[PDB]
């Protein structure tokens, strides 16, 4: 595959930070007003890390329709996905206000509570079926329902409820613990084991709303678990792992959020988890299996 021979083009010459930097000098630029207007300032996590307007999602609130969170619309790969930073104490309402307008199934996590002694995302789940949480500002009602535990993640069965019509709708919680901020996963097989894992759940399916995705500032952890997928689709479509260009579809992502994949060896690592998975994509049902072996589940 092109991607391949670039690879180890790149890897010999030692120039992923070049390369790197090259993308982040392309990278698109647009209007971020919204964001920073001054009563949103408590709804941002990172001063310098805000949605453009073109792309943002809005709440569907006469009041404030603004939360820091981007529609990204592959066109080419037919898949969006919703990016939004880490929720904050006085946006957890407005976060689960966001999963129910926009009719997401899923919910990708790539982060912990807190990383590095510092709080990176607030608790915005129930940890125990017996105390489920209320969000009065939104009127939501969200009850853990089980959860399944396991080496570096954990899946959570949510109950969502809108007290305002006492609609129900079933939430899948995906939980990535073992990413470091400004890190890469334990290995390939790691990272693939849980993106299939959430796709197999239906949670990344057109019939449903875009999944949403999140680490503590929505661009770095979060834009490679998404650089991944639509790359491992978009070779799927056409059968063909050569028509894939890693850096012409991260530059398109990046139309929509800014910052998308925050470091040299992050890009690295998702050329090497697309390469791998193209296996499966190419007719290897075994690596599927292969890769849960060494992911150490
Ligand atoms: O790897 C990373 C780095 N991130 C980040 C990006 C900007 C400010 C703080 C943290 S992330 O939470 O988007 N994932």
């Amino acid at each position: 595959m092109e991607m391949e021979k670039e690879f180890e083009q790149i890897d010999k010459s030692g120039s992923w930070a070049a390369i790197y930097q090259d993308i982040r000098h392309e990278a698109s630029d647009f209007p971020c007003r919204v964001a920073k207007l001054p009563k949103n300032k408590n709804r941002n996590r990172y001063r310098d890390v805000s949605p453009f307007d073109h792309s943002r999602i809005k709440l569907h609130q006469e009041d404030n329709d603004y939360i820091n969170a981007s529609l990204i619309k592959m066109e080419e790969a037919q898949r969006s996905y919703i990016l939004t930073q880490g929720p904050l104490p006085n946006t957890c309402g407005h976060f689960w206000e966001m999963v129910w307008e926009q009719k997401s199934r899923g919910v990708v996590m790539l982060n912990r509570v807190m990383e590095k002694g510092s709080l990176k995302c607030a608790q915005y789940w129930p940890q125990k079926e017996e105390k489920e949480m209320i969000f009065e500002d939104t009127n939501l009602k969200l009850t853990l329902i089980s959860e399944d535990i396991k080496s570096y993640y954990t899946v959570r069965q949510l109950e969502l409820e809108n007290l305002t019509t006492q609609e129900t709708r079933e939430i899948l919680h995906f939980h990535y613990t073992t990413w470091p901020d400004f890190g890469v996963p334990e290995s390939p097989a790691s990272f693939l084991n849980f993106l299939f894992k959430v796709r197999e759940s239906g949670s990344l399916s057109p019939e449903h709303g875009p999944v949403v995705v999140h680490c503590s500032a929505g661009i770095g952890r979060s834009g490679t678990f998404c650089l991944a997928d639509t790359c491992l689709l978009l070779m799927d479509k056409r059968k063909d792992p050569s028509s894939v260009d890693i850096k012409k579809v991260l530059l398109e992502m990046r139309k929509f959020r800014m910052g998308l994949i925050q470091t040299a060896d992050q890009l690295r690592f998702s050329y090497l988890a697309v390469i791998e998975g193209a296996k499966f994509i190419m007719g290897d049902s075994s690596v599927q299996d292969q890769w849960k072996e060494l992911s150490h589940e």
